């Protein structure tokens, strides 16, 4: 049970956070109305969220004599950095990073 | 005083290990003669030696958020792989490798 | 390393402490929107801040006879009086004043 997309199976995964603004009814009738509420004050919320994850490492412990290869940034000049904002503080990821540059016998 | 080759400038460097074989005389004279030996048995020798040396390391707290430079093997394919030995066992080092590769601000 | 400038030259400066505004969004769309926000309600900030240094003094333990040489201001009457504020209320400062003043032998 590994995900086809990728990443870790899980039977009890990190739960769903489901978070709602109260609704609050707009001015009632003065007279009683069985009907329920349909009016209401236009409003939404704003704030601050927090993700804070430990992970466990497997250190790599390879007895191979030549360098390996690793991920690297390209030395030449270019207009944009890569993973950084442009003139237009735009951020962007120009390309797709795996995890798989060292090297194990199998 | 840092080497201007590159290194460790040390005031008390690792000593100097001198290793020479003995002189064996070859067969003497039955009669006594004054004059130094200069005949001897023809000899080497050979020998293993370890040299074991424990390197203290500056861990890297850089906060870029951009991938660093990192050496690196090229993926492509080739007739030799880097830093072995060939056809012939000759080992051989392609290239030469420093070691500043990680950033830090001035 | 004395700076150029002027100053004392910190290895561990006082850190550099930086402020500012939580971006606060404006009125979001009632259909979700994978674009990050753009819009966001105008807003600045205004506050107090408190500096205090504590600061070593070597005190001039001078033998010299004759008076030396001391800042002062000058008694001669002027329209506006030196480092204070004009009519306009706009606070200057009239000249440099550096630190040496008194004399020590070499």
């Amino acid at each position: 049970p590994s995900p086809l997309m990728g990443g870790f199976g899980l039977k009890h995964p990190p739960p769903q956070i489901l978070i709602k603004n109260t609704p609050v009814p707009a001015n009632p009738s003065t007279t009683f109305s069985a009907a329920k509420f349909a009016s209401f004050i236009t409003q939404y919320s704003t704030g601050q969220v927090s993700v804070e994850i430990e992970w466990e490492l497997q250190k790599e412990n390879s007895k191979r004599w030549n360098p390996e290869i690793q991920y690297t940034s390209n030395y030449n000049k270019s207009i944009n950095v890569d993973f950084t904002v442009d003139t237009n503080g735009v951020y962007s990821e120009p390309r797709p990073i795996g995890t798989r540059y060292l090297t194990r016998n199998l």
